[PDB]
């Protein structure tokens, strides 16, 4: 991590970065079943476990509506079979309670349609070099975030779904941030603005550059940004010296004139661009002090750690994350009896 | 809340709104223990209250590979104990659940991460004025759904993770929405269209003008947008000229001219726009009668209240949402024995 | 489906969709209450039951704040409350442990808002023509999934809350898909790259042509794509001759000529696209043999069945999903006593 700022353009290069990238998906299929059930004498009259089997019977019922493939007296002995079909037969409840919420398909791979040691197991036979695999699972909170499983159907007692795992095929591949701001000049009273539009993510492989235009689209781990490969713009890797020299008459720089001051204020990944123009008063404190300066009328870069808040004209905008209060709750105890 | 049409360029502006904008994250860490369970004889052989502990122990081995900090026989006492753990330990176990399901990090703040009393304290210690933190408790429902819990990691048998807590900084700042159809002249069988391409929300911070572009991108709750400060796109406060004359040859407003006729209907909060031009039919129609009358080629606003349907060569709009059935359920009771 | 490749500007069109548009939204107002429970003799004294009583107490307390209408010992007899309690409670229970993880909305209608019974019934109701309830009907999964379930309030013990269907009015009308990649021709070592930019769905509606621009955006379901009517920008019905013709002097295309190569592999629904210019080597592999050919320099359309890998310089591209391991799970069994 190394923020740059160029002040010819009022724009900042963060590269410090490795890149991981998505080419393409892997693929499971699971069955789980409800498992058998002793039978009981009466079988024909008001139980908690016959209950608890009706509730189970008909949550697969109408669970099969949302399906892809085809579809679109109290004893002892009844408490313990209650509480013991509602244990042992987890995993498949938790797998029917999680399609029924989302209707279908869960956003990420929770760690009960597949656990870890089926998915260690699935990383390590993917069509992919040693580098990648090792990678994988170093991290596979990530490879279970960016996947998503997929309800295939129910057939009597069972359910069938599918996991779609992602698969890693770059990793390692140095890039890079760029955020900008406007940087509007002044004469006597006729400004000139120019406000790069070349701003979000710039990430190499292939023998081209990606240019994911939004900060959401790739998360981050550490040094490492785990960008999706469907919304990537590919872009020539001449694409480069914008930074370095803004028209360099080599690529064509995007960028967007303008003729009315723009006072904003741009969060980088180790600081924050300042911009104010022509009537609000800029200035940066901390928590400590907050009168540690006034910022002058211009494009100014100030680091994260030398100053917390900068007020745009009575608005604090807490460059970094503030700190609350720490908490500890314990349960109950469960005495005995 | 109120509507205007213009109709130098076939769009409407909504002036009723007031702004809430983020400026910042704060930061709340909790630890969650499982409760005590007295010491039980003979834990060799099993027992509904061994299985029930075994099953946690495992939820939470499995739990701690997607983290953030360092990875990425049965009687009458028995009974009780499984229904008691299960009880007291609830709150840990909904933490649990919520962060395996959704593996890592939830989408929103659930009322287990966090309670009201926690949240309240919480909103009360932040670094706003007191008008910023007055309006977080009135309505606390957009401010779960906008931070995420995050968890840090499982040590024994306790749990740590973070919320995030979002931070309001910008309040009652009066903003308002543009919303903008084709307007296509008639020469001769020639036609020129022009459709404004500066469309979407439009509220107004530190002497300048916030551009979200996306109409999903702020969520309204009556007199309030609150806007996410992620696709603004700040622009000069003279980005307002446009609404009173469309060129004014001041601040250069963003049109497509075409050449050819486009019928569509757009959706207004108060009302919708609705062109159709060369072999279309129009009609506007409500629940009650269907023939109120045939618009007439050309670009017309009609009011939500006027009409309900909106037919462009049989397409029926539905203008303002349809009300259906009212239902009322109750669960079976519960008798003793 | 059928993907035809145009070799005057490097993309192809996919010519075998249906398209399904929302045009409204339909409501529903739900009302669950908490089954009666058998006054219990000694209240003062605790039971496994009325802790019960008491979590589902405290649990609807917590969810009236997210809101959105006024605010933003252990005996035999005892067990089988407890346990008949969460039995016959079942539905409330699920309803308020959704809402209460999300915080207020949950983002799809779960099996637990609306059963099949209730939802085939409203949508039988919808003010559109037989033609689009049958369709709505047979798939009913992607009803749910549009859909989203809101919480109006709690009082007392009961439970309101709204699930806002969406409503379906224009079927069964064709659709396609257009994907492009580069196309850089070499003169005297000088290039000169067109890419078009008129790029994602294209989706014909009410005399007009919307242009969804992001693949994410529309879902398929086979021969059918469930646009949203949220991202759809119109476009004239002419907006279709750049396929036959490039220029065609009649609407003008939205292509962004350049000066450099770009090598990129762009996936199309039954193939992809493979460009690949001056320095990076191509080659086209299966799982079989990976050595069928080495793509000449240029822009070459590879079917999605005569390859599964496309190498852009040591980085496979799995055109197609890759089947992994097929997993049996069935739980522990449960025996009497
Ligand atoms: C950045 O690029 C500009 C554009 O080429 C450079 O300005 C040119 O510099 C050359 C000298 O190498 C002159 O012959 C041209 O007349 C200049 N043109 C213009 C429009 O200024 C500039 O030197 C480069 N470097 C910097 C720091 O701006
Ligand atoms: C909107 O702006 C246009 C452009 O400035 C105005 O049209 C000009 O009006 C002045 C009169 O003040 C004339 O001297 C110019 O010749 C006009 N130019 C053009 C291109 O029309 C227009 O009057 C303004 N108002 C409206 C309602 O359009
Ligand atoms: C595609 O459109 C271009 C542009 O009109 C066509 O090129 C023209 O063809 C006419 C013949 O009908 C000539 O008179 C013009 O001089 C051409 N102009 C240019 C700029 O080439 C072209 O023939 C059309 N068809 C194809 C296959 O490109
Ligand atoms: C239980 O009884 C049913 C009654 O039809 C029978 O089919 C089944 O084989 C018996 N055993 C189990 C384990 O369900
Ligand atoms: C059981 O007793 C032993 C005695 O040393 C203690 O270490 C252990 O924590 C106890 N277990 C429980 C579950 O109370
Ligand atoms: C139970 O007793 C209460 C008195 O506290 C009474 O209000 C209620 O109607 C009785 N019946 C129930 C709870 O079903």
């Amino acid at each position: 991590l190394k923020e740059s700022y160029l002040e010819e353009s009022c724009s900042t290069i963060t590269e410090g970065y490795l890149s991981v990238l998505r080419t393409g998906w892997y693929t499971n299929v699971f069955t789980l079943e409800v498992g058998d059930v002793e039978n009981l004498t009466c079988t024909d009259c008001p139980s908690l476990i016959k209950t608890e089997l009706d509730l189970t019977k008909s949550a697969l019922r109408e669970l099969k509506t949302v399906s892809a493939d085809q579809l679109a007296k109290c004893d002892i002995a009844d408490l313990c079979m209650a509480v013991s079909f509602s244990q042992f037969n987890r995993r498949f409840l938790n797998v029917v309670r999680q399609f029924s919420d989302n209707a279908g398909i869960t956003p990420a791979i929770s760690l009960d349609l597949m656990t870890d040691a089926e998915l260690a197991r699935a990383v390590s036979y993917m069509p992919t070099s040693a580098g990648q695999i090792k990678l994988m699972l170093e991290n596979r909170a990530m490879v279970r975030r960016k996947g998503f499983g997929i309800l295939i159907g129910v057939y009597g007692s069972s359910v069938i779904y599918m996991v779609q795992l992602p698969i890693f095929g770059v990793i390692d591949t140095p890039c890079w941030i760029i955020k900008a701001a406007p940087s509007c000049s002044e004469k006597d009273g006729n400004y000139a603005c120019l406000l790069r539009e070349d701003q979000g993510w710039y990430c190499k492989n292939a023998g081209s550059t990606v240019y994911y235009p939004n900060d959401k689209d790739c998360e981050t781990r550490g040094d490492h940004v785990f960008c999706d490969t469907a919304a990537g713009i590919n872009v020539a890797e001449q694409s480069r010296e914008c930074n370095i020299n803004i028209s360099t008459t080599n690529y064509p720089c995007k960028v967007s004139t303008g003729r009315h001051p723009i006072s904003m204020v741009a969060l980088s990944p180790l600081g924050a661009l300042v911009a104010c123009y022509k009537g609000v008063s800029c200035s940066i404190g901390s928590n400590r002090v907050g009168i540690i300066k006034q910022l002058p009328k211009g494009c100014s870069y100030i680091t994260n750690q030398d100053a917390d808040t900068v007020t745009i004209d009575n608005t604090v905008y807490q460059l970094s994350k503030v700190e609350g209060e720490q908490h500890v709750i314990k349960g109950r105890p469960v005495s005995s009896s």
